[PDB]
């Protein structure tokens, strides 16, 4: 029993962190075999290729632990850069790098001078900002999904928008959203609730006895979306309802018979209630978060 | 900015953790230079657990009847004996991945981070946090027995919890490292209860420190109250009792942000009577007690918004 926000074991990342320095600047890297992989701005309106070209091998410090690695080579990809060194990480995880989707969650472990403070479980809101906790130098942080032995690298940090909110990019250097790597007016866009994580969350909530909210209701797909729509939901599609099919086969209730009672306490509220030690509708656990943790799936 | 539950990253525990073997029964052991720690049901079947006599269970087993697996190898044990509920297995290897470590007892209202394992093998990591009734709010399966509890202020591992046990209505109960349960509780299946649970005060006011720090004050009033006044109030929603060393623990945040102890308990009075009334503090409409004093300062900037 129990329902917490659980982030992936952080050990196989952790022995991939480093602390990158040029100039004044100072951020956390990703060494991985013979590459150190940090956010491009830690060179410098900027012309990163102009930036770029001015710099030699020297002038970028990687430190791992106490060990001074020495950089052989360097270029970019989109706004992430890559840094060549001479020493193979003996550390280096099975890993893959991989784009993710709104919606989808992943564990960010959070860095200060290439040392892993802390680990969180978070989504990629549909905005494509993340709802982090970063304070200045947590730039180069990662996040990652961990899928048998194999470690996922989904994001990497680079900035604080104005509302507290976080903007990076995948481990190509391709952003999450509309944003860039520069001092200039950007914000988060409206947000939006992500519906199928908060019909799995009703789902974990139904498996661990918190039955409340249960109506002999159902609903279309269609009447449900008018309704969500409303709310400032994510729309709910078919494949998100052939996604729910496990939760629903192993708790008795049809997928738009759980709409039927999310678009009651959508119009009604919680009444003083909770769900899961909750107020508000918890949308950050995808359906297979919900059925790792109600299973034990270990790594 | 931003506010999250953080765990310490996991790595220095996860090469510490094993799964132990007796006869039927399999669990989690933490194996630290040459032993192996973990609960002492271990050697129990379902049927001994009504009255185990664990003296009795034990003097029956020989080294060789427990199997201890670290990944695909096999670590041979030399040695056993008990302390307290937990089992301590002598092995013939040192862990080469054993971090620097403490034991430490703590007290209710700290938190720590838990490894949950099944099979010797990590499975997640969450922030949890021991409550006044001593037990634990988490996330435990069967076959999440010998999992554990720490924190890792620097580069050291204080161990604090392993797990045992859950209780009827859902809560966990476990032991320090040196095998002593925390609370009223037994390794026994008998009738037994979590006590009528409280809210951490002093965790509740460092969280709404941190909302301060962050750039909200909503909440806040003009008025004061003296320790006395606002116990009396508290009691009445079942927070925990605010004493004296809470209010000179709570001294650095109230510095940082300019707000007297005594003040912000007032705010704590007025949320308490009348809700948030469609608000949020840090992204959430209940009074988060699952922070200390400690971990406000940890996670929060040092210049308040
Ligand atoms: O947003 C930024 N940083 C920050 C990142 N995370 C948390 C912060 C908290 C507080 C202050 C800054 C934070 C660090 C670099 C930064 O100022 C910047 C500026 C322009 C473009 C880019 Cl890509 C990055
Ligand atoms: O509570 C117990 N366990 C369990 C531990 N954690 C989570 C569980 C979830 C679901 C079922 C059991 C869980 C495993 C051993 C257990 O049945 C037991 C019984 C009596 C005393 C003791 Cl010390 C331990
Ligand atoms: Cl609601
Ligand atoms: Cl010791
Ligand atoms: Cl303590």
């Amino acid at each position: 029993s129990g329902f917490r926000k659980m982030a992936f074991p952080s050990g196989k990342v952790e022995g991939c962190m480093v602390q990158v320095t040029c100039g004044t600047t100072t951020l956390n890297g990703l060494w991985l075999d013979d590459v150190v992989y940090c956010p491009r701005h830690v060179i410098c309106n900027p012309n990163y290729e102009d930036l770029l070209i001015r710099k030699s091998n020297h002038n970028f410090l990687v430190q791992a632990g106490n060990v001074q690695l020495r950089v052989i080579g360097h270029s970019m990809q989109n706004c992430v850069l890559k840094l060549k060194v001479d020493t193979a990480n003996p550390k280096t995880p099975k890993y893959k790098f991989v784009r993710i989707q709104p919606g989808q969650t992943f564990s960010v472990l959070a860095c200060y001078n290439g040392s892993p403070s802390g680990v969180y479980q978070c989504a990629m809101r549909p905005n494509f900002t993340i709802k982090g906790s970063f304070l200045n130098g947590s730039c180069g942080s990662v996040g990652f999904n961990i899928d048998y032995d194999c470690v996922s690298f989904c994001y990497m940090h680079h900035m604080e928008l104005p509302t507290g909110v976080h903007a990076g990019t995948d481990l190509e250097g391709n952003f999450y959203g509309p944003f860039v790597d520069r001092q200039t007016a950007q914000a988060a866009g409206t947000d939006t609730t992500i519906t199928v994580n908060v019909l799995a969350w009703l789902y974990a909530a139904v498996i661990n006895g918190d039955r409340w909210f249960l109506n002999r209701f159902t609903t279309t797909l269609n009447d449900f979306n008018l309704v969500a729509m409303k709310y400032n939901y994510e729309p709910l599609t078919q494949d998100h309802v052939d996604i729910l099919g496990p939760l629903s086969a192993q708790t008795g209730i049809a997928v738009l018979d759980m709409c039927a009672s999310l678009k009651e306490l959508l119009q009604n509220g919680m009444n003083g209630r909770t769900i899961l030690g909750s107020a508000l509708l918890e949308d950050e656990f995808t359906p297979f978060d919900v059925v790792r943790q109600c299973s034990g799936v270990t790594f």
